[PDB]
């Protein structure tokens, strides 16, 4: 019936509203912690290059 | 007012019409950014885990070198 499809309808957008809020808040964190993953590899390139010198200067050092 | 009311309300009707045709283009724009944001975000994960060993065989490398 024609009322049957309407407030069928009604939930359809009640809902669609719920899944791009849903989507809205996965592209939010998932870029935020994107990000923070990044700052992760960059402490860990800095860490690597004061370790191996660290290294190397007693390493070949005689 | 005649036709204010009958344009007014045209008007209305196709600006509606564009606001939900371009809401499928924004939705399916979310869908891409998590589409890779998360294929990267692991990728990123992987250069991380590759990277903390590379540290782990270092170090060891390092405090090997004590009573030395």
């Amino acid at each position: 019936r024609k009322i049957r499809n309407k407030q069928s309808a009604q939930d359809s957008r009640r809902r669609k509203k719920i899944y791009v809020d849903g989507l809205e808040n996965r592209v939010a964190a998932c870029t935020a912690q994107n990000h923070e993953l990044q700052k992760k590899v960059q402490l860990l390139q800095k860490q690597n290059m004061s370790l191996l010198e660290q290294l190397r200067k007693l390493q070949a050092l005689v």
